[PDB]
């Protein structure tokens, strides 16, 4: 496909900066694994470098590299035809009976690696409820996201839904609705996608032997011709 | 396995039974097809006996069977489970910068047929918007279900997203976000569901010898283990 797709051949350092800020709790994390395209594999290590995450560590994990697909041959793949220039990735996160995050980053290669630098703004949580009352798992379901173009702007548009599973339910679970918008930071010719979809599957982990609050992760993320695959 | 199950190997005949009122406009349809459990396909003919249907056949294709979804050894069918008496399915449909769809729908098994019997009520939409100014194509797009348990009812829930091309843009959509939850008819034991995913492929069609308002629709449908298919 793409020229920028050269890049992604084997393993790749993946490094996290993020900012944040929930009804007046501020606070910084950093990341640290890698990204493999050819099998859709992400590892990665996070640390609170300024104290306690005010919110559940499963909240985070959205905001926390659509480059790393696994696409094949027939699908067009906008996440690595934009590199090494990279995109703006935009999105609104609504929790059910709740307040909503506002996030916005930017995504590129440099010095043979991917950085995420992303800021986070939280507004209008409950003092009770299950965010800022930290009453949520510490684990995660699979999920399946929805993605197409815009022409207009040379980039591409997604929408999809994410479960949280409550602290002391089996089974009962909240949402956290998603919508997305992604630009390109460069001017040079790009690949826009036309409808299709995406599977995630996560699972968490932290480490004791560190003092800082932390959590690790383990992902695998393909690109599915749903116009073919679900007949 | 259940008893509901044997109810359904083969080709199975099925009858639709749905009115509607939306700001002001009265209107009625009636359907007729059959559905093949084993290969998880329907098919089915329908026609408004009142006149022109006031808003775009599109938004109407989930209110008008989940009973005849392939379900492998695998995971509890909390739908066949309930057969023959049946059960009650509510939905809310909220479409994106406009109004919304509340609906509910008793569906049983009753001489060797399925019966879907529905009331669907429309309010606060716009004169000039994509859905009252009827602005949406004729076609329709694979979508992907979440499902899961409700064990305090012996019930089931379910949340999702459904697109809609806009005609004259050409590749932009508008999402109509649904909410669902169904509960037994009848008093026998059940399966209570586990956490899924559910695959559609829904394509339309028109008989056009036929002077009334019209739509055909073939579709297949499947149950997805995603905690293990998604590794």
């Amino acid at each position: 496909g793409s020229s920028g797709a050269l890049l992604f051949h084997g393993k790749i350092p993946y490094v996290v900066e993020m900012e944040g800020n929930v009804d007046g709790h501020t606070f910084s994390i950093r990341g640290k694994g890698y990204g493999d395209a050819s099998v859709g594999k992400v590892d990665a290590q996070f640390i609170c470098t300024t104290g306690d995450v005010p919110v559940p560590w499963s909240t985070l994990v959205t905001t926390l590299a659509q480059c790393f697909a696994k696409y094949g041959p027939e699908l067009k793949d906008f996440y690595k035809s934009c590199m090494p220039d990279g995109y703006v990735q935009e999105r609104t996160i609504t929790f059910e009976g709740d307040g909503n995050f506002k996030t916005r980053a930017e995504v590129t290669f440099e010095n043979g690696s991917v950085y995420n630098r992303v800021k986070l703004n939280g507004q209008g949580f409950k003092k009770d409820g299950h965010v800022l009352g930290k009453n949520l798992e510490f684990n995660f379901t699979p999920h399946c996201l929805y993605i197409w173009g815009d022409q207009a702007n040379h980039g591409l548009k997604s929408a999809f839904k994410i479960c949280h599973e409550i602290t002391g339910s089996k089974g009962d679970f909240i949402v956290a609705d998603h919508t997305q918008m992604n630009t390109p930071i460069g001017g040079g010719p790009v690949h826009v996608p036309e409808y299709h979809h995406m599977s995630y599957h996560v699972k968490l982990s932290k480490d004791v032997t560190d003092h800082r609050d932390n959590m690790s992760l383990k992902e695998t993320v393909r690109a599915v011709d749903c116009r073919k695959t679900y007949d």
